């Protein structure tokens, strides 16, 4: 009876153990492949942040040049805010 | 003798038509010299206004790089805590992989 | 008589005269003439340059509307894996809490 | 002998399960911590992009506004071209 118990508890024991490092592998390998999905929605937003980055590199410049026109227009309006202020003057003189 | 008479009477003639004149003139060019008075100080009232309106527009735009560059500044910070939110989650996976 | 001699000299001083200034105002009025075209063409061809500018600059001011709502669906999108990300790390989170 | 071996290894056993719960508890412990500092690396990205979200709808309003600014001026220099025009025009007739 003693040594038909011992012999009884190796082989639960036994069967036990291989459940137990069959499960353990499963718990290692839905470990990573979670923390992958995760690493992708890490690194496209990361990649669709930096397309936005340089997006906004590209309006700055545009700003750039948008000013650099509107600055022309101005000069253009103020040679001919001049000619103007010549006539209204020389109407004023007669 | 008598084409004296006919002088006279031209001459007579003359002077009140060159009076006439004189006053036709005066209130025509007194109309055009108004006229062009008005439309002076209009063109110059309207350049005036675009060139303000402009310089306006001007300074809104350089409002609008202003910002851009803030959002530059928090789209930088924004990648900072990508990239290591990347780097942890990428020494969760090394730490994985050695098991 | 005597007078007649000086009214018929009168006479043809005051022609020579006329006659010289219609010549000198036939050459100041087209002097004038022409400073006036060449300023009115000037005005014109100015405020058509400028206008033509600012119709360039609203042009380029659509464009860079069009792109600031490119840039919003981007960061949109780039919202979505932050979401995403933040929603799996919290599934980790509370089966962590659940041991 | 038999009895003073089966006792000394469940004193071993009984020591190694305690040292395997403490490590078992220690590990469950350290992926909470290093995942809660994941967590708001991942929701302080999140608001700081929320915020840049709505600078983009201010700049997007602020653009409208300019460019209805924009249009008053062009419809100035329109009138102001219409005027030159008449008066380039009448000049020509001369």
């Amino acid at each position: 009876a003693l040594q038909e118990l011992r012999a009884q508890h190796e082989d639960q024991v036994e069967q036990y153990k291989k459940e137990l490092e069959k499960t353990y592998s499963a718990k290692l390998d839905n470990a990573r492949q979670s923390a992958e999905r995760n690493s992708n929605l890490v690194g496209a937003a990361h990649e669709e942040l930096q397309q936005s980055r340089i997006r906004i590199d590209s309006l700055s410049a545009q700003l750039s040049q948008l000013q650099k026109q509107l600055a022309a227009c101005e000069a253009k309006l103020r040679d001919l805010e001049d000619s103007l202020a010549r006539e209204r003057d020389t109407s004023r003189r007669l």
